[PDB]
């Protein structure tokens, strides 16, 4: 039965490598610099960034702050398809009621986005467009209200999350645990969701004990980060509402709005 | 073999996403139309009195032709939203230039709507209100001009298209092929779209061979139907230009207005 959890851990790792092109391992090599990304530290470097590197997130289709915000949304929609593909590789997931599969992804993708975004962040900035770019924390903070404090909470979360020093093999199982949450609203058959998560939690616990034997109660500490993630998502939703209500320059092509709803 | 295996995985992925995106499948539509059951029986609207009773029996301007026309607008906007949700699930679609995403949906959505409207149709009429209702082909043709001419060419297409006997698993890949069309006016990067469609076309070819082994050149026959769809759009566009001018008191939903703005 111990061999079964190690097999599940390996399976999830291999699937995570297939689904997510920019791994934490690769992201960290770039951030520390064991290899070079184009740095966006102000408006002039942003302009040169667009011009030279052609970020599909920033492509013209207007105020810089809004074009950065909309770039974040375009990337978020990309990430949802990578996560959806990963979810299908989790043993039991495809066998669930199809409405429940949709429900788990609907409520799970935000938590997963901010988990995996930590992998691309240090205290100084964030890797963008598959590690070709590095946007500074200070530059994001300098954006006019309310866009100035849109990324800052993610940075504060990331710095603390990154202190757990998890690797891709740890994260693969943690992300699977997040997807198989039996407390999501509107679920029809909670039992086989909790049975799969119970199995993933067992796999995650062995993985952290074998991978991080010196790291006392790392399992407990990682599960506590669920609190930090759900608060980040609740907080982010509350910022979207403020934006939709008080900003008059957010409008895109109506089909564009539908895609990136 | 490994090549085949990847195309079956893609087929399975697209069918799963199709069931998740489209609440009323062909399988459910046929079960309602073939009227075998006691629980799935639709209320049938064939005249003005039947329509007026339908208003109560089913859960949804004054003039009858207009109420139907604007009801059809609301549903068409809802279908656009479902098709947009489906498009995002097509591997590679959300990774394309954002302008090309908008362009592919702009030209793709109505071709898909008419393809999928075939599923809700037999030679005698069309399912409405998530299959709770059935509106007869005769009632729709009897409507004051030019409103009587909107649905007839859709029915004509549907009776021919339905003779191919496609199921939802076939249709999931076919509508994917329609969206990823490299020949849409004003596409910026044609190559990556063609590369996705080539893989989708390989997936469709295998799907039809395995699912319809006795159906000779079904692949070729299905691809030729994309000619009929383009044709339905052209006629529809011309018919809307007439309404715009004759009914100055009537409003076209902004999303549809945008889709048709500078179309061809």
């Amino acid at each position: 039965e111990s061999a079964d959890l190690r097999a599940l851990a390996k399976h999830l790792y291999d699937s995570y490598i297939k689904s997510f092109p920019l791994t934490k391992a690769k992201a960290r090599a770039i951030l520390t610099g064991k290899t070079s990304p184009f740095v966006i530290y102000d408006m002039n470097s942003l302009m040169m960034g667009e011009d030279k590197i052609k970020f599909k997130h920033i492509t013209p289709l207007k105020e810089v702050a809004i074009r950065i915000f909309q770039g974040c949304q375009f990337r978020s929609v990309e990430a949802v398809q990578e996560i959806t593909e990963y979810a299908k590789s989790i043993p039991g997931f495809v066998n669930l009621d199809l409405n429940d599969q949709v429900t788990l992804l609907k409520y799970g993708v935000h938590e997963i986005i901010y988990t995996m975004l930590a992998s691309l962040m240090n205290k100084d900035g964030v890797l963008i467009s598959e590690g070709q770019g590095f946007m500074t924390r200070e530059f994001l903070k300098s954006l006019r209200k309310p866009f100035g404090d849109f990324m800052e909470p993610k940075f504060e979360f990331a710095v603390k999350f990154n202190a757990l020093e998890l690797d891709d093999s740890d994260l693969a199982i943690f992300i699977a645990v997040i997807i198989l949450s039996g407390d999501r609203p509107g679920l029809l058959n909670v039992k086989p969701i909790e049975d799969i998560q119970d199995n993933l939690l067992q796999a995650l616990e062995l993985q952290l004990k074998l991978n991080h034997p010196e790291s006392s109660q790392l399992f407990a500490k990682l599960l506590q980060k669920m609190t930090d993630l759900r608060q980040i998502v609740t907080e982010h939703v509350q910022l979207l509402q403020v934006i939709k209500k008080t900003e008059t320059d957010m409008s895109l092509h109506p089909l564009l709005q539908e895609i990136y709803k």
